[PDB]
């Protein structure tokens, strides 16, 4: 599924991401926005092997289990096909393990070059939420 911007915006609120550890939800919807343009269904390969996957583009190498990535963690103890679901309450689980383990949201590396420091509430403005 492609989310409109502020139809993901309303779903990551509901999942309890504005605000989440400090972190204000045009933040999430930036970070999904440059990750994964919205689509639910993006793969991304990295050169070790692992694989990115979902609106997040959450990574085999130690949150979900693709199968395909010798010597990597399941940390979010799911498939990795769970979070190309159109529902995102997977992706949303895992992001909230994942920004909660030390490195905040800095483990995004679309969030750290091209949505920390910026105006991100720009990414929320107009919605109904
Ligand atoms: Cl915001
Ligand atoms: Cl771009
Ligand atoms: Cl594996
Ligand atoms: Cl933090
Ligand atoms: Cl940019
Ligand atoms: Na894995």
């Amino acid at each position: 599924k492609v989310f409109g911007r502020c139809e993901l915006a309303a779903a990551m609120k509901r999942h309890g991401l504005d605000n989440y550890r400090g972190y204000s939800l045009g933040n999430w919807v930036c970070a999904a926005k440059f990750e994964s343009n919205f689509n639910t269904q993006a793969t991304n390969r990295n050169t070790d092997g692992s694989t990115d996957y979902g609106i997040l583009q959450i990574n085999s190498r130690w949150w979900c289990n693709d199968g395909r990535t010798p010597g990597s963690r399941n940390l979010c103890n799911i498939p990795c096909s769970a979070l190309l679901s159109s529902d995102i309450t997977a992706s949303v689980n895992c992001a909230k393990k994942i920004v909660s383990d030390g490195n905040g949201m800095n483990a995004w590396v679309a969030w750290r070059n091209r949505c920390k420091g910026t105006d991100v509430q720009a990414w929320i403005r107009g919605c109904r939420l």
